[PDB]
Formats: structure tokens, sequence, C-alpha cells
């Protein structure tokens, strides 16, 4: 198994554990990038690197750390992947894909040269340092940063704080139209309904039904078509059946993308947007990363001769939003008779799905649309 694939499932079986009851969404490549840029640049060393090597499950921290061979590894892995998901483009001519991390290190801390130029040599990496002794001022700054990533949509004694934001934005390749949007019912559970603003057509599709493990797939491209939204309905509506073990990644969502067939389809489906910032320091302490986040075991002497740096916080912030025109876009009835309805009324799970890496680069719970 490829070691970014290896490290996404350990990732997705442990963050979802504690998501039962909420709405859930993620980006597990960008906590690879965020995670690979500090291994990458020669930040992290010594059993800090090589925690980080290990999760990442690479071959030249298989059996022993070898720290330069390590941080060339895990650069051109973070840059393999950078170069494929950036090269994505999209007629407004933007980036498909939008990868960013912050890494802000307190004004204090002393900068080797090497690894300010690293980061500043690196395309999707950003250092800033910043004031964490004035906590309103610190504050602004990064939410400034995030401000200006999302395109808008979004203590005392921190030493560091590293900052996630992957941000993906296309058109159906076939958009709803807005006159088929209407209010309908969505059910939450037995004490909870809400209506929501329900989007229809009628088309063709991918789409597949999983009888044994309890749910049906539809896969809706958009208009850059490596990229296909995959739809996880339970056959019922009161459990999420095995939807969840293709969240969690114990079954592997490829292998149900590649069985599906074309069709034609009357889908509903209700038009959300999903806000979230997951903590993710200790899901990654669970997977193998540990020194990182201890003031005593951490080693970034490739980042400050200054010791006592490790990082404080360790946070992704997603943004999901769905509408006619697309993904975090903006902007006749069908004379076919489809074979399948495909009415999402009730919880689901669904994925930004990536056809050439085959794998979701975005990966979500739906139990209130809001």
């Amino acid at each position: 198994i490829s070691s970014h694939k290896a490290f996404t499932h350990a990732y997705l079986s442990t963050v979802t554990a504690d998501f039962g009851g909420d709405n859930f969404l993620t980006c597990p490549l960008g906590i690879l990038f965020t995670l690979g840029i500090l291994l990458g640049s020669g930040g992290a060393q010594g059993r800090t690197g090589y925690q980080i090597g290990k999760t990442m499950r690479l071959k030249s921290t298989s059996s022993s750390w070898n720290s330069s061979e390590a941080q060339q590894e895990m650069k051109s892995l973070y840059q393999e992947l950078n170069n494929s998901l950036t090269s994505e483009k999209t007629f407004l001519e933007e980036n498909v894909v939008r990868i960013s991390t912050g890494i802000f290190v307190e004004k204090t801390y002393e900068v080797e040269r090497r690894f300010n130029e690293s980061i500043a040599n690196d395309s999707e990496g950003e250092l800033k340092q910043v004031d964490f002794s004035n906590r309103t001022s610190a504050t602004v700054d990064i939410n400034d940063w995030v401000d200006q990533q999302s395109n808008g949509l979004l203590p005392d004694d921190t030493a560091m704080i590293l900052v996630n934001v992957f941000y993906f934005r296309d058109f159906w390749q076939s958009p709803f139209e807005p006159h088929y949007t209407r209010k309908e019912d969505f059910y939450i559970s037995p004490d909870r309904q809400i209506t929501v603003d329900m989007m229809t057509q009628e088309g063709v599709m991918k789409y597949g039904k999983f009888e044994d493990e309890g749910f049906e797939i539809v896969s809706k491209p958009l208009n850059n078509t490596r990229f296909t939204f995959v739809i996880v309905l339970p056959l019922e509506k009161w459990s999420l059946n095995g939807a969840t073990e293709l969240l969690n990644g114990n079954k592997v969502l490829s292998e149900y993308v590649k069985n599906l067939k074309e069709t034609t389809v009357s889908l509903r489906l209700p038009k959300f947007t999903l806000k979230n910032t997951l903590d993710l320091v200790p899901t990654l302490k669970s997977i193998g990363v540990v020194d990182l986040f201890d003031p005593v075991k951490s080693d970034l002497s490739g980042i400050t001769p200054n010791p006592n740096l490790y990082v404080n916080e360790f946070i992704q912030t997603n943004v999901l939003k769905l509408n006619e025109s697309g993904i975090e876009a903006t902007t006749p009835f069908s004379a076919i008779i489809p074979e399948v309805d495909f009415h999402v009324t009730h919880p689901f799970i669904c994925f930004i799905y990536d056809q050439q890496l085959t794998m979701p680069i975005m990966a979500a719970k739906v139990m209130n649309p809001v």
C-alpha cells in the first residue's frame, strides 16, 4: 500500500470514532502536507522527525532512522501530491484545489535561515512570526491569514500553532436548475425533522446498490472530471449501516467507485454548507506523532536553536458548500423516466473523490444539513 493511503486510513479510523453524533468533515491530505512539511523542510529532527516518518509510513524509516533520506523521501512525496492536485484548473482560471499550511511561531524564537528558505521555496507553505504574548493581535493575524485562504468563507505561553486549510472549488459538470429547488423534509432522527432546500435533477450518472452493506451510491462529476462528488446513502432512514466503514476507511472507497454503472437517476440533494475546525493533536498523538507536541521531547532544532519550541495546536479548518452551481461555487423538466430514485432525505456520507489518486480528498458525514 502507498504511504499516503496508509496514513489516510490510520488517520480516518481514529478521527471519526468520536463524531458518531455530529456532522463530520475532513481533508486527510492537508494533514499529510502540514505534518510532512516539518519533516520535509529539515525542521523536525531526531525522534520527532522519525515519528512523523513512521506515521507517514515512509520506506526510509521502515527499520531505522535515516534523517537525510527520510527528509528527501518526505519532501518528494509532499511535492508530488501537491503538484498533482494544484495542477488541476477551472474556468470561473483558478486552481480547483487550494492547499494552505500556515506555520505560526512566536517572534521571540530565532529561525534557522535554511528552514526559512525551505518554507519560502515551498508553494503551499507559509511561515509567519507572531506575538503570542499579545493574545488579541495574535488572534487577529491568524484569523486574517485564514480569511485570506478561504476566500472569505472561513492561550498564553503559546510557542507554535499549525493551521491547515483545504479549499476545493468547481462547477458541476451538470448543474441543478434552481427553479427545481424546493422545500422538503429531511429526516435527522425520530424526534427530529427539518426543512431543507432540496435540489432535484434527473440525469445520467454512475450508480450502484450494495444490499449487503446496506447502502447505495451515486457519483456526480465536477466540471474538471478528475473530481467527483460521491454520495453514500443508507438503504433505510434509521441507520448509517456500512456507510461508516467507507468514512473510516475500513472499506476501500475506490473499490466501490469502480463498480458503479451509468444509470438514469432521479436525484434529490439538499443544498448546504458545513464549516468546521478540527484539533488534530489527540488523533495525531494516537497514531504515533508524540514528541512534536511535547516541550521536553520536541526536537525542532532544524527550525530554531532556541530549545523548547514545540507545537501547541494543530488545527484543520474546513468548508463544504454545496449549491446548484457546484461546490464552493457561485452563480425544462427532463423527458427522462429514471430507473432509480436517489433521494437524499436522511443522514448520508459523502466524498470529494479523486479519480487519479483513487482516494477521497474530502470525507464528510452529513447528519444535519444547515
